[PDB]
């Protein structure tokens, strides 16, 4: 271990599985999240460095290298500010007609995507700046996933943008309150939920008699080819849904993992899936929901058939509620005392909630290579219930993907009762 380390500590289980997937793989493409954010304002390329150089001394994880290795345990190095460099390359794309800005927005995506990362040389997150018009441009933002989960990278973004704004008015970049809790706090919390018995034991129990019919259509074997699909969310559903929550008592994210659940039997004709429901596990202490870093889990989630979905929904809701306190388990801790639990798909639940410089959309991105079959979002976006998935193109026919897609929406529908 070097001298002038601000700190280290162990790798998380999740960022362990992910660089050893990604090193057993040879593909820099592997977990390679990749996006093009729309900036309206001036693009000055000192001051956006600048303001990434603020960020980079605010947060350990982008001053952190990773050592799968070098110790007898992997560890997280991170290295002192002075120590890291603040990149930006600036790009220009002005005067172009529109379907070539397209292509060069499209070739930045995926030659990034083939540009491999040193893990050793942090921030382990890129940026660039594509000049668009005078008024106008994209900033790149790149990640491997073992670094930052989505709402991670939500408020790296939104605090680059507020930054960088501050310089370019000419004022003092401010800063919020530091919070209580660092990342290393996260890490000691799972390292004990790992060591917990009675976690374990619960996941143990709690999948006893499960049974794990791969996905119907799901070839064992094939390429990686990533694809995505939009589900026909009905008209008016967040409204619709959010009224039916709040009248039953039951969270909005439980009436979806129903849904979720309904879609998966009637597509697989099964009477009980197995699917992962991601769960945070920042620590419960004030600021943490500014924390930099990868906080998710993923949790064996038993869904059963049912005719009354409310009924179903109740059982998410439970669900939900007993497994709690033991969500910091990590999965690779519970697939080595159960060998038998395969999951096929994900549920995520994603709710992340002015004059000058502003965010105006995302231009571009790449569909993720992962692993996993079938991973489905969703998403409140606004006023707006937002579903969809991604899958391996390469093992499942696009035919099946829109079947499945219709049974999502069959399910919403069932929700709202038309
Ligand atoms: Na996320
Ligand atoms: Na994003
Ligand atoms: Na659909
Ligand atoms: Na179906
Ligand atoms: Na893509
Ligand atoms: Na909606």
């Amino acid at each position: 271990l070097p001298e002038g380390l601000d700190d280290a500590y162990p790798m998380t289980s999740l960022q362990q599985g992910m660089l050893l997937q990604s090193e057993a793989s040879g593909d820099p493409r592997l977990l390679h999240n990749v996006v093009l954010h729309e900036v309206h304002g001036r693009l000055d390329g000192e001051l956006l460095a600048r303001a990434w150089a603020i960020l980079i001394g605010r947060h350990a994880i982008l001053r952190t290298g990773f050592d799968l290795h070098g110790g007898q345990v992997p560890l997280q190095w991170v290295h002192p500010a002075t120590a890291v460099a603040a990149e930006v390359p600036v790009h220009d794309l002005c005067g172009l007609d529109g379907e070539t800005r397209r292509l060069r927005l499209r070739a930045w995506i995926e030659e990034e995507q083939a540009t491999p990362f040193d893990w050793s040389r942090p921030p382990l997150v890129r940026l660039a700046a594509l000049a668009l018009d005078e008024r106008r441009f994209a900033l790149g933002v790149a990640e491997h996933h073992s670094v930052l989960d989505g709402w991670s990278l939500q408020s790296l973004v939104d605090e680059l943008l507020a930054v960088y704004a501050d310089l370019l008015a000419g004022v003092v970049a401010r800063e919020a309150e530091a919070p209580a809790v660092g990342f290393r706090d996260y890490v000691a919390l799972e390292r004990e939920a790992e060591a917990n018995a009675a976690s374990a034991l619960f996941w143990l129990d709690y999948l006893a008699g499960a049974r794990y019919r791969p996905l119907p259509g799901l070839a064992e074997e094939g390429p990686r080819r990533m694809a995505a699909v939009r589900v026909d969310v009905p008209a008016d559903s967040l409204s619709r849904l959010r009224a039916l929550a709040e009248r039953s008592g039951l969270p909005l994210r439980s009436l979806l993992l129903a849904a979720h659940g309904r879609a998966l039997c009637r597509f697989s004709d099964a009477d009980e899936v197995v699917t992962g429901f991601v769960s945070h596990g920042r620590p419960e202490e004030p600021g943490a929901d500014r924390l930099l870093g990868l906080f998710l889990n993923t949790l064996p989630c038993r869904l059963s058939a049912s005719v009354d979905l409310l009924d179903s929904a109740r059982r998410a809701f439970d669900y939900e509620r007993a497994s709690l306190e033991h969500r910091r388990h990590p999965l690779a801790a519970i697939r080595r005392r159960n060998r038998e639990l395969r999951l096929d798909s994900l549920f995520n639940f994603v709710d992340f909630h002015p004059a000058g410089v502003r965010h105006g959309g995302i231009l571009d991105q790449v569909v993720v290579d992962v692993d996993v079959p079938l991973a489905v979002d969703f998403e409140v976006a606004g006023e707006r219930l937002e579903v969809g998935f991604q899958y391996a193109a390469g093992r499942f026919p696009a035919e099946r993907a829109e079947a499945l897609a219709g049974a999502y929406r069959e399910a919403l529908l069932a929700l709202l009762g038309d």
